[PDB]
């Protein structure tokens, strides 16, 4: 599955300015 949306996670972080939006058990951390 997935512990954080992929169509928030990256369509968030990528508006933002990154590359990548990932999940690592505690929030969605762009990088």
């Amino acid at each position: 599955g997935m512990a954080c949306q992929f169509w928030s996670c990256n369509s968030s972080c990528i508006s933002r300015g990154y590359r990548q939006g990932k999940c690592w058990g505690k929030y969605c951390q762009c990088y």
